[PDB]
């Protein structure tokens, strides 16, 4: 049972701008997603300070980067707080309507795409490199869900029968044909060291057979 939803108009507009603007500095997508992961880990860590049982679903607080050249996917896994179904539908837990409004004024007032994270919509920079994005998520207060979108104005939500996650979020980037450099180990390492060197959680770059 798959539910299909239209993006709000302002979010569709943001995604088409990200997809269609000529803009070479695509590597910032990884910085934005890792920072989202760090924010989600901060949240569950804060909750556990007063309620240890919040970590019954998983004590480890980390970020894994998993390239797969056969599937042409880069997956960013974190064990942060996760998202409820309502969170997924409501722009993946963001205030994306007012954030997009601000971002797009900033772009006409000098800024560039790399500044997207300052407006709370950094997730959508995934479409700089991905033709389709799948988000699997598990929050302590809900079941496990899969969100998916290839842009084009709609996204789907379904219950995820896949491998159970415990708690956290998995962003699966189905990369564009000409963006496979972001599956290469030395390129990922360079980007992490350049842009995420002060993230307060271990980031493990998985290797391939
Ligand atoms: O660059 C501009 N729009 C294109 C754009 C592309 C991606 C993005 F995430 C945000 C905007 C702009 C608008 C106003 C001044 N500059």
């Amino acid at each position: 049972e798959v539910e299909t939803f239209a993006f709000q108009a302002e979010i569709a507009q943001l995604m088409s701008l990200i997809i269609n603007t000529f803009y070479s500095n695509k590597e910032i997508f990884l910085r934005e997603l890792i920072s989202n992961s760090s924010d989600a880990l901060d949240k569950i860590r804060y909750e556990s300070l007063t309620d240890p049982s919040k970590l019954d679903s998983g004590k480890e607080l980390h970020i894994n980067l998993i390239p797969n050249k056969q599937d042409r996917t880069l997956t960013i896994v974190d064990t942060g707080i996760g998202m409820t179904k309502a969170d997924l539908i409501n722009n993946l837990g963001t205030i994306a309507k007012s954030g997009t409004k601000a971002f797009m004024e900033a772009l006409q007032a000098g800024a560039d795409i790399s500044m997207i994270g300052q407006f709370g919509v950094g997730f959508y920079s995934a479409y700089l490199v991905a033709e389709k994005v799948t988000v699997i998520t598990k929050h302590n207060d809900d079941e496990q869900y899969a969100w998916e979108s290839s842009a084009g104005g709609s996204f789907t939500v379904r219950t995820d029968t896949g491998e159970p996650m415990g708690r956290g979020t998995k962003v699966i980037l189905h990369l564009k044909e000409d963006q496979t450099e972001y599956l290469e180990e030395r390129r990922i390492k360079e980007i992490v060291k350049k842009h995420s060197q002060f993230i307060g959680y271990p980031i493990t770059l998985f290797v391939e057979k």
